[PDB]
């Protein structure tokens, strides 16, 4: 598996017009999936990271925007990265997107991190795009290999014991960090329960406690759930993605939670910007805005 050749080929499309594909050999892609899976399983399901690091929200196959993110934040290993999930579906180039991210994870396993989003699930990416892309450019077996890889992704992370990071949000069933640590991999996402909530919930300013989620699954949570959560676990901030917000990021409950979305002009219809959060050693935050290009 020649990782450097793969990364160089994927980056060659830089400074080009969005849409240009990178056609890697099938065995290479299969290789990235099997190699990265091995690494995912050797690292905790609940990551313990240290700043400085850049945190990114949803990408959704918008490969040319991912390149722009690395451009503004610095290509690995110049900066440590933590992605919050949702690399595939919706966008037209999920393959290049996930391949580049997997290649970086393989080359810099200790300085590059990827969490699971609700779209890194076979039943979801079967509907929203990834499956069609895989079938059109390669074949179904390749999609199945991607599924095996996805089922081994870590679920959450905690930066310097103070910043909790997950894709969707909190769960009424989450009473101890121990619960997340005991989830065994490989695994798929259940239709309810802790694992489901961590990938599917959203914060709601108008709810008291727990509420129904319009996505048709999981719950919504209020500002008080956040405050209580942070306090009992002695954390300072909750960082998540999952929800498209017009400015790329949005603070919730007096800056106790931040939502990050890194795909500008999502689905080609919303006119939202994308954002990336930088956390330094003192844990002070800075946000880079990516205007839709
Ligand atoms: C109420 C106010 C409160 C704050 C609130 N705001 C939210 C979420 C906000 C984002 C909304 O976003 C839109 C547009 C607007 O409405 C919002 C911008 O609405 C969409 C989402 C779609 C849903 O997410 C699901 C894909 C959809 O319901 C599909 C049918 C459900 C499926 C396949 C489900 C359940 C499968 C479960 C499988 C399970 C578990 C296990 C297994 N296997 O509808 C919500 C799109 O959102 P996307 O981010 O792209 O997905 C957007 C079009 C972008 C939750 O509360
Ligand atoms: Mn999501
Ligand atoms: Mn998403």
């Amino acid at each position: 598996l020649n990782i450097d050749s793969i990364i160089q080929r994927l980056l060659e499309v830089r400074g080009s017009k969005p849409g240009k594909n990178v056609q890697l050999q099938e065995n290479e892609i299969r290789g990235l999936c099997l190699k990265s899976r091995e690494i995912f399983l050797s690292q905790p399901i609940l990551l313990e990271l240290e700043a400085p690091l850049k945190i990114c929200g949803d990408i959704h196959g918008q490969y040319y925007d991912l390149l722009r993110l690395f451009e503004y934040g610095g290509f690995p290993p110049e900066s440590n990265y933590l992605f919050l999930g949702d690399y595939v579906d919706r966008g037209k180039q999920s393959l290049e997107t996930i391949c580049l991210l997997l290649a970086y994870k393989i080359k810099y396993p200790e300085n590059f991190f990827l969490l699971r989003g609700n779209h890194e699930c076979a039943s979801i990416n079967r509907i929203y795009g990834f499956y069609d892309e895989c079938k059109r450019r390669y074949n179904i077996k390749l999609w199945k290999t991607f599924t095996d890889c996805f089922n081994c992704l870590p679920i959450a992370a905690i930066v310097d014991e103070k910043i909790f990071c997950c894709h969707g949000g909190l769960s009424p069933d989450l009473q101890s960090m121990e619960q997340i640590r005991r989830i065994m991999r490989p695994t798929d996402v259940p239709d309810q329960g802790l694992l489901c909530d961590l990938l599917w919930s959203d914060p709601d300013k108008d709810v008291l406690g727990w509420g129904e989620n319009d996505r048709g699954v999981s719950f919504t949570f209020g500002a008080e759930v956040v405050a209580k959560f942070l306090h009992k676990h002695d954390l300072d901030l909750i960082c998540r993605a999952h929800q498209v917000v017009e400015d790329g990021y949005e603070f919730f409950a007096k800056r106790q939670l931040v939502t990050l979305f890194s795909a500008p002009n999502y689905c080609g219809e919303f006119d939202n910007a994308g954002a990336m959060m930088s956390v330094d050693e003192t844990l002070m935050c800075s946000f880079q805005i990516l205007k839709p290009a």
